[PDB]
């Protein structure tokens, strides 16, 4: 057989939650196949179809600062780390579908939120009234899966193919943060009342939804230098959307206003407290081996507080 192998440093460090996939775009397909062969198995997909699929997905991500090909692979790698440290908890189809969901979850993102598409009256807003971009990401996923030589699930039966596309559809839709607030609250109640049941499919769905949020936000779970640099990329998009809001004659929210740059550290603090910490807390409760995501999230929160107190500088 031909086994995928990484250089020594990547071989060791890819198992760490805070792994950064590096600046070499040409190595990311290899990194993704490696993670699929180790988390799913070398027999999960035909290498030729997986390779063709990967390259078509890459092609349908856009040259935007943040919601790009590097983000897709980064989210996939966080999912890899969760699956490998929880390997007894997931099904064959869940392993197969979830790395693919993560790779595909922002397909054809233009760097604009669901809100902007609503305010702009974009055609996608007429087609998909809620989770507008996330329904578009899924539709794009189906398009690519239906191209010639792209059916990576060809050896699944009809009913298995349908289950995995449904795992994928729900996972991608779950990356709509508007849906996360409700989903985490339900999971918090279920956990504290002891009703949470991983044998209940409607409960698996919520746990995977939370896993997808955690993978999607995983830039707040890298070492500080990565987190700080990645925050420049996310704000490049937010500020561009704010500009487009101003062009529509609508005052943008403060985080999207490039004139309010001095409030980024307080904005970050607000986001860690309201969204990120609660997310990784609940995930650690359900999947205790995901502790390192929560720990790195707390460390970065501490760093933003250091920035607010003028002990650290972010230029
Ligand atoms: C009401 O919203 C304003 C309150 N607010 N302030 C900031 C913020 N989000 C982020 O910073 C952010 N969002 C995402 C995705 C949800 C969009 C991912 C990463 C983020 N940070 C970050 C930090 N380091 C490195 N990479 C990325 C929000 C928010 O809640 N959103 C939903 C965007
Ligand atoms: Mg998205
Ligand atoms: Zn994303």
């Amino acid at each position: 057989l031909m086994q995928f192998t990484l250089p020594v440093r990547l071989c060791k460090e890819i198992e760490l939650f805070h792994f950064d996939i590096g600046p070499f775009e040409n190595m990311w397909p290899g990194i993704f196949v490696y993670m699929v062969h180790r988390s799913c198995g070398t027999s999960c997909f035909e290498l030729e179809k997986l390779c063709r699929f990967i390259m078509s997905v890459k092609k349908n991500y856009r040259r935007v600062p943040y919601h790009n090909w590097k983000h897709a692979v980064t989210v996939a790698h966080c999912m890899y780390a969760i699956l490998q440290n929880n390997h007894t908890l997931f099904t064959d189809l869940e392993r197969k579908g979830l790395l693919i969901a993560c790779l595909c979850h922002d397909l054809d993102h233009r760097g604009f939120s669901n809100s902007y598409l609503q305010k702009f009256d974009h055609p996608l807003a007429a087609l998909y009234s809620t989770s507008t971009m996330e329904q578009h990401h899924f539709s794009q996923t189906v398009s690519i899966l239906q191209l010639e030589g792209h059916n990576i699930f060809s050896t699944l039966s009809s009913s298995e193919y349908e289950q995995v596309l449904e795992i994928i559809r729900k996972a991608i839709i779950a990356t709509d943060l508007a849906l996360y607030f409700g989903n985490r609250k339900q999971l918090e109640e279920m956990y504290q009342t002891g009703s949470l049941n991983l044998n209940n499919q409607s409960h698996r769905d919520r746990v995977i939804g939370l896993m997808m949020t955690a993978c999607d936000l995983c830039s707040v779970t890298k070492l500080w230098p990565v987190t700080k640099l990645t925050a420049n990329d996310i704000y490049a998009e937010f500020w561009a959307e704010g500009d487009e809001m101003k062009k529509l004659g609508i005052q943008p929210i403060p985080m999207m206003d490039r004139d309010k740059k001095d409030e980024v550290p307080q904005g970050q603090l607000g986001f860690y407290n309201a969204v990120a910490i609660p997310c990784y807390t609940t995930l650690t409760q359900i999947l205790p081996p995901t502790e390192p995501l929560l720990k790195a999230c707390r460390d970065n929160l501490s760093q933003w507080e250091k920035v607010i107190r003028g002990e650290e500088t972010a230029t």
